[PDB]
């Protein structure tokens, strides 16, 4: 058994919410207040496997990702900031 490092991304003025996605696995994001009165999301996602950045980037293609691991593990409790959390935290997919 082999494990994946989730996808620490985020994403200023949506123009839609997130969806669970058929490669993916699980799906974790929330709502934070910034930038102007808009909103953006932010959390992490784990894909399949051996998906590269081209399967995320496919859901939200304009976004900043990182896969370089800057919360492997770590995001599991500090997430996103809370005294900035607008929503969420929300899980979906498996």
């Amino acid at each position: 058994a082999r494990q994946v490092i989730c996808w620490c991304f985020t994403l200023n003025n949506p123009l839609s919410p997130l969806s669970l996605h058929d490669s993916m696995k699980y799906l974790v994001y929330q709502t934070e207040q910034g930038e102007a009165g808009n909103i953006h999301f932010q959390g992490y996602i784990e894909m399949k496997k051996r998906t590269s950045l081209a399967g995320m980037k496919k859901l939200i293609p304009g976004a900043h990702f990182e896969k370089r691991r800057g919360t492997q593990g770590e995001a599991r409790a500090y997430s996103m900031k809370e005294d900035t959390r607008l929503e969420g935290p929300w899980e979906y997919g498996e």
